């Protein structure tokens, strides 16, 4: 019944959310480590999320806080961007909220190797409200780590995309994120020595169970 290679088949289409995601953060850390200035970056950040598609929902550029500014409005400028249309957002730059330099996002990437992707726990975000897993990179400026890029997958949208793709390739599939939760489960339960596939996703930490549809 070919269930190896379905499952194959499977996994290659959920990969693709997860490629776009690190493409697009490429393209975030291109920006970060630019010569551009303030509103230019946030032009092209706008202009990117407004051309990026899939579970793509929001994300962006996250730069070291000055803590010790004493204008309060001074301390966190994150360019935060939600697709509705574009909104630019402000609302993590509060100084009474905390800032963003302690979440967990944020503190995975900080300082650490360029080249280096890092997967949040799955969250609710506390402005947009959206459910979303984040991807976060370091990016660095004249030799010295400046901030932290980031992209929001929609969990909401990535569920569809799953479960729609397993429902074409008659499987079921259950996908575990690398804290055990479980991201999508469609159509999947075992009985009558029902054969499962497992394949690991080795550079996200991620993890699928596959059986064929009857
Ligand atoms: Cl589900």
């Amino acid at each position: 019944n070919n269930l190896a290679l379905r499952a194959e088949l499977l996994a290659t289409q959920i990969r693709e959310p997860l490629n776009n995601s690190i493409g697009v953060l490429q393209s975030l850390t291109s920006i970060g480590k630019s010569a551009a200035d303030k509103e230019e970056q946030e032009r092209m950040l706008r202009s990117l999320f407004s051309v990026v598609g899939g579970v793509i929902i929001s994300g962006g550029l996250w730069p070291e806080p000055n803590l010790s500014a004493t204008d309060p409005s001074l301390r966190y400028d994150s360019l935060f961007f939600n697709k509705a249309q574009v909104d630019q957002l402000s609302s993590w730059n509060n100084p009474k909220a905390g800032g963003y330099d302690r979440e967990s996002w944020y503190l995975a990437a900080e300082r650490e190797a360029e080249g280096l992707y890092f997967w949040s726990p799955v969250y609710v975000d506390p402005y947009t409200r959206v459910e979303m897993i984040t991807v976060s990179t370091p990016y660095y400026r004249n030799g010295q780590f400046a901030g932290v890029a980031t992209v929001d997958l929609s969990l909401e949208s990535l569920i569809q995309f799953v479960a729609a793709t397993a429902e074409q390739y008659n499987l079921g599939v259950n996908l575990k994120d690398a804290f055990g939760v479980e991201v999508v489960s469609h159509n999947f339960r075992t009985y009558d020595n029902a054969l499962v596939s497992y394949y690991s996703f080795g550079e996200f930490n991620w993890q699928i169970e596959v059986v064929n549809a009857n």
